[PDB]
């Protein structure tokens, strides 16, 4: 099946917990996968104005790690929860890809996760601004613009607002499409 051809691409790219050890000031994202209409999407965030980290900016659901949290993957969950309101049960998280060093003492860990049917997505205005899907196929073909660096604009068809992607969000949009959709029969 769908789901579980990209569980199986996915599973092959896990570092597992490798990296999760090390003396870093640790952040998480959850990059969720929502199968509609017969495709599989990512969901993103737009973060609330009101943040002072990158106010406005699209993102996956993440955030930083807390002494509550048992591993890096809770970490995800635990925010992506606060965020969106996505709750545990209704994500499988199945991997755990490369993570991204910033800052020079700062590493985020990104969780791939096989997210409900069921889910709704409850912004919280606090923190997030808007939450929405992208098809995972549009980062095959994306429409790029340069700004010098690239920056995808994606525009959805239901109701013709144009989002923003860039940066670290935008390509590990690319890398989890690479994944799942390369080498696929038609
Ligand atoms: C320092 O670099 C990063 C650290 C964390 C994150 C993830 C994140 O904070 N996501 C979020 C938070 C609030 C609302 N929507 C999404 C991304 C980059």
């Amino acid at each position: 099946s769908m789901l579980d051809d990209a569980k199986a691409r996915l599973r092959k790219y896990d570092i597992g917990g490798k990296y999760s050890h090390l003396p870093y000031n640790k952040y998480s994202v959850l990059l969720p996968l929502v199968a509609k209409e017969g495709k599989l999407h990512l969901l993103f965030t737009v973060r609330s104005e009101k943040l002072r980290r990158a106010p406005g900016e699209v993102c996956f659901p993440g955030g930083k790690r807390d002494p509550t949290d048992m591993d890096d993957a809770a970490t995800a969950l635990r925010e992506a929860q606060e965020e969106v309101g996505l709750r545990p049960h209704q994500v499988e998280v199945v991997c755990c890809l490369v993570p991204c060093l910033i800052d020079t003492d700062t590493l985020i860990t990104p969780f791939v996760g096989l997210i409900d049917h069921n889910f709704q997505a409850q912004p919280n205005p606090a923190e997030v601004k808007d939450v929405f899907l992208v098809p995972l196929a549009y980062f095959l073909h994306p429409q790029v613009h340069d700004q010098i660096n690239h920056i995808f604009e994606y525009t959805n068809p239901e109701d013709g607002v144009t989002y923003q992607i860039k940066g670290m969000t935008a390509n590990l949009a690319v890398l989890v499409a690479f994944i799942i959709l390369e080498k696929k029969p038609t």
